[PDB]
Parts: structure tokens; sequence; C-alpha cells
């Protein structure tokens, strides 16, 4: 579905990288944190949903699937948070292969700067254009205009 | 056009509200600062281009538009970087208006976070849902959509 997204997290550097991938079109937002918190995951779905029309998150596992933090914050926003199991067993590895495939972009651009953060941001920008023929930017505009037009 | 943006820096309790417009919706990105600094707005301007197509960026002032680290930025997102002069007039009249309905609404909403940066985030989600009839942010996802079958 065009409301559909996907958390993930995944670790570098001895840091976080949150990760939301909307999971129609592949497209994702990302951000580096020093841990994985209920506030910080709670702050990024804030951010995520005033950028997107974010219906439905499965979480990324069960203490921010129970955190009362995120719960507040998935109200506010009206996401129906959801649990992120992978009734599809093709799910695991589809998030397997995204954060491989993030990785190998960070360690491309790592030396280009100084803060991990960058780097991250970076790899969301050629991962977000990467044509595939159409990049996960045009499929996300696509399907929500599409959905928008209904 | 789909791809053209205007910076705007607003301030708020002693920090710096830097905002991203989309200029043909009234879409805005937005994010808190301690200070506006070149490498703080290239770093947003790196995030803002990895999540919509980017292609000309109005600078907010002269200092932005000579800093070399906001060059940096829009030559490696492929922004053109123009100066942010309102050759028509009304541009003047429509950021303040926009930072004034920003600030109101931070203010109907402060007391429901602790911190600035999350009252701001609220704001953004408000103002990209407002219907004017159409959101900003339905008005955006609807003007790529169109340009990218061109
Ligand atoms: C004085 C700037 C500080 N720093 C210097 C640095 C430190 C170490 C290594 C490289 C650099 C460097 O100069 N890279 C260029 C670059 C130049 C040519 C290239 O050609 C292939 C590729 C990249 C760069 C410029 C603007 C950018 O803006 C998106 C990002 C990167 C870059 C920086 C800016 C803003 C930030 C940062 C950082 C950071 O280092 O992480 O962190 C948060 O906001
Ligand atoms: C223990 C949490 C810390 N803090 C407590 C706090 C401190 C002061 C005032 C209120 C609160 C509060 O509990 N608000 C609820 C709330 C509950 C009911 C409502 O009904 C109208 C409206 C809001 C809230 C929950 C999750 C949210 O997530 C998007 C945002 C807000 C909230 C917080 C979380 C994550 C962050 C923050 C902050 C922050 O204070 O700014 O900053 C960066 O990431």
């Amino acid at each position: 579905s065009p409301g559909i997204w996907q958390l993930d997290c995944t670790h570098l550097e001895g840091k976080v990288i949150l990760v939301a991938v909307h999971v129609a079109s592949g497209y994702i937002e990302a951000e580096v944190i020093p841990a994985e918190t209920g506030q910080e995951t709670a702050y990024f779905l804030l951010k995520l949903a005033g950028r997107w029309p974010v219906k439905t998150v499965h979480t990324d596992n069960g203490s921010n699937f129970t955190s009362t933090t995120v719960k507040a914050a998935c109200w506010w926003a009206g996401i129906k948070q959801e649990d992120g199991i992978p009734y599809n067993p093709q799910s695991q590895g589809v998030i397997e292969s995204m954060n491989k495939e993030l990785k190998k972009i960070i360690g491309q651009v790592r030396d280009q700067a100084e803060h991990l953060k960058t780097a991250v941001q970076m790899a969301v920008f050629i991962h977000n254009h990467k044509r595939k023929g159409y990049s996960a930017g045009e499929r996300i505009v696509d399907i929500i205009a599409t959905d928008i037009q209904t």
C-alpha cells in the first residue's frame, strides 16, 4: 500500500543507523543516533510522517513496538503501529540486502566526510536516485500521486 | 518548476529554525540548529536533495550563497545554487507570512514537548497536512509526479 513503511536499525562505527523504508517503492529516509531509544525512534517517526503520508509502520523490534513514547508519537501523527514480523519470509532477506547495499555505499563515500551522518545522507541520496527504469524516488511519488487521484 | 526550493532562516528561543520551502506547493521541511553556519546549511541541503528531486535552491542570504561548504554540497547533490532575491516582491511577504504561521503553530504545540525541535517537527506535520481543496503534501507529490510523466 502507498502508506506502508518498515523500520530497520543497523550498526556502524559504534553508532546506530535508523532507516525507514517505504515498502512498495524501496525509497528510504535514514538518520544516525548514538543508540536506539523509544525517544529517538519516536522523533524519527514524527519527522517521517510530517514529510510523507505515513499510514502504517512495521516497527523494527518488540521494544519499539512496546515503547510508550513510540506509541505516543504514532498516536500523535496518526500512524498505525504494527509489528514487523516477516509473515512473508522474503522480507528478512530484503532488509538484509538493503543494509548490506547501504553499508557498501557508505564505504564508497566514507572518505568524503568526517562525520558518519554525512556519509549516511550521501548514501540515502545515491540509494533513492539509483535507476533500476525508475528510481525509488520516482516510484514513491508515482505511487502516492496515483493514490491521491482516488 | 517542480524542482525549485527556497531556503528561509527564522529565530525562536535563542535558536535558529532552517526551513526549505518547495515554492510551487508550499510544502516545507525544517530543522532546529544552534546557529546558521555553512556546514549546517550544507548538511540540511544534502538531506533535502536525497528526499526530493531538488534542482534549484534560492539561498536565504549572501553568506550561504558565498559559503564554499554550501557550494560543495550543492555540487555534490546536483543542485543549482541561486540567490533568493525577491525579483518578484510578493516573495518577501509570502516567506514572512510562512514564518508567522509556523511560529503560531509552534506556540499551539509548544507545551506538548520539552524540546523545541519536537514542536518544530509537529508544526511541519500540521503545515504539510493542512487543506487549503488539497494540502501542500498532496500538491508537491502531484507536481512532481506530473513532471516525471514527461
Ligand atoms: C568544513 C566542512 C566539514 N567537512 C570537511 C571534510 C572532512 C573530512 C573529509 C572531507 C571533508 C570535506 O570537506 N568534504 C566535502 C567534499 C568535498 C569534495 C568532494 O568531492 C568528491 C566530496 C566531499 C563536503 C562538503 C560539503 C558537504 O555538505 C553536505 C559535505 C562534504 C565536510 C562536512 C560539511 C558539512 C557537514 C559535515 C561535514 C563532515 O565532515 O561530515 O558534517 C555535517 O555537516
Ligand atoms: C519521555 C519523552 C520526552 N518528552 C516528554 C515531554 C516533555 C514535556 C512535555 C511533554 C512531553 C511528552 O511526554 N509529550 C508526548 C505527548 C503526549 C501526549 C500529547 O497529547 C496532546 C502530546 C504529546 C510526546 C510523546 C512522544 C513524542 O515523540 C515525537 C512527542 C511527544 C517528549 C519527547 C519524545 C521524543 C523526543 C522528544 C521529546 C521532547 O520532550 O521534546 O524530543 C526529541 O525526541
